[PDB]
């Protein structure tokens, strides 16, 4: 039974958590984090996004990693479907609709009281995609997603920007009445309490699609992996795909946590040192590191025969096409 | 480059035209035609639809032909994606979003002033699907769609329920200031003036997807075929797939028009004569005849090795599962 080798999915999400000042840099201000996921998605298909005509940037002016995804797709031609897990806005492109839900601020109330329907609709999507593709590579764009992901990891027992995050997570834990590890065998409750629509969508996709699944991102994808394990999912058909920058970070525990869950890791060896642009050159200095399935997209481009250097070259070329950056 | 053999798409649409009493029987009343396309789509994946829990029926109580589509999918397992071309409501399932536009009453104003963006987004969808599938089979559910389709056919020069339709079409023609054949080389204008979001979506899909396309329906698909031809599209990779009931109808000119456009025709040989249920038995008497890509779905089930008799058997079995019909 013939199927496409690999299909890349970009799952979009939002959470009220990204409104909290200092919590996310996926957009120039907390307000603009509301636009980031749609602009990222739209940019993949058009010379500039459509909802706004400039690509998302950090307050520091570092470009969205959507540029890496776009580059890798432009070299290798892999198929893509955008999936709206739950966001403030629909992106202005064809996309799969799962929900229009935004995750709540988990300090005040449960994050995701639509969790069951989101998982159910994503599960159903996974089940139809299993008829079309042997493998899905699931990327994401969800400002605030690393805080929801960390809350879930902590809740399941996996141990200055960081201090705000701990504070915010600790407030949510106090609301719910748990300590670290308190929900280690209650994965659905952890997700309902501290999740977001992207995590719920990736989880449902993973549960519904029966073939190989490459979870393309960082801490977000560790949280998904940990939920899967806690739900008893056999993890041999899952992999996580991230970047050099993520695994090299001495502040992060990516490999250690990945090995504690028991999921294998793919690591895209991108290097922007030779870039003419400080916004790209700055990826070598801890900034951005990951997002929009960039590591996963690069992995697909490499499987298609390109080098990480070739992808980096495409990125530098797309960046020089960019007009109207601040 | 491996791809799935065939992907079935169900394109959903609405038009204000289906509000006009007597114009459509795709639903129990003109108001309920607003719900028909979502209930049809939802029923394909669940034992009962979700927006309402009973399947759409004609005022006479003849079941939606979605039952045929569901049967054929249940036997052959073909992949399906639902596509919302433009409808009052989103269906409560994962689906591809093109627009939330409803076609206007073309007697009063142009049908589809969102025509360009609808075609553009559907075109883009077609282009990504060409990477995944060798062939698409495009069905539709759009109450009022045969009147918009006939308006377009007449406008492009292709010659009691019928008298209301002519009247309504003639009023739209008087508004625009044309006679039959008046837009034969102005296809986009015919679509903007007299179309609906499903016709625009199927057209964009057809223009964007480069492989074999099976247009699964009747008069609706003739209109799409005629627009394609008028746009200079090479029609060798297109086919239309309909049912016995459509081609046997002495009131219709399906084969003659199909041959005038120059598109070949597939004809699903379903026979419900042996059915225990008058609602199904009544398909032999001119009622319903086509919709929801039923002919196309049957064609896929036959290519997968099943007989038209096997599909008819599945239909009769799904009908006996149905609870709470009037």
């Amino acid at each position: 039974m013939k199927k496409v080798k690999s299909l890349f999915l970009l799952v979009l999400g939002n959470t009220e958590i990204s409104t909290i000042p200092g919590i996310s840099v996926a957009g120039a201000t907390p307000e603009l984090t509301k636009i980031t996921p749609v602009a990222d998605a739209e940019y993949l298909f058009y010379e500039k996004p459509l909802t706004i005509d400039t690509i998302p940037v950090t307050p520091e002016g570092h470009p969205t990693p959507a540029i890496i995804t776009k580059a890798a797709r432009e070299l290798s031609n892999f198929p893509i479907l955008v999936v709206r897990g739950g966001t403030y806005l629909a992106p202005l492109i064809p996309h799969v609709h799962i929900s229009n839900v935004v995750g709540r601020d988990f300090r005040r109330e449960p994050a995701l009281p639509e969790v069951e329907v989101i998982i159910e609709r994503a599960k159903l999507l996974g089940k139809e995609l299993e008829k079309i593709a042997n493998e899905i590579v699931i990327g994401e764009s969800t400002p605030g997603g690393t805080t929801t992901a960390q809350a879930i990891l902590w809740a399941l027992g996996y141990e200055n920007p960081q201090e705000l995050k701990e504070k915010v997570i600790k407030e949510g834990f106090k609301r719910v009445g748990i300590e670290k590890g308190g929900l280690k065998d209650k994965p659905l409750e952890a997700l309902k309490e501290f999740g977001d629509p992207m995590i719920a969508t990736v989880l449902g996709l993973s549960l519904g699609f029966g073939g190989d699944v490459v979870l393309a991102g960082g801490t977000q994808m560790l949280a998904v992996s940990a939920l899967l394990k806690s739900l008893g999912e056999d993890l041999s058909r899952f992999m996580i795909a991230t970047t050099r920058w993520v695994v090299e970070d001495p502040s992060a525990t990516f490999i250690e946590t990945a090995r504690e869950i028991g999921i294998i890791s793919y690591v895209a060896e991108l290097d922007f040192s030779k870039s003419k642009f400080k916004g790209l050159r700055d990826y070598e200095r801890g900034y951005v590191k990951e997002g929009v399935g960039a590591g996963g997209a690069t992995w697909l481009a490499v499987k298609a025969g390109y080098s990480p250097e070739d992808v980096s070259k495409k990125v530098e070329e797309l960046y020089e096409r960019l007009m109207g950056l601040r």
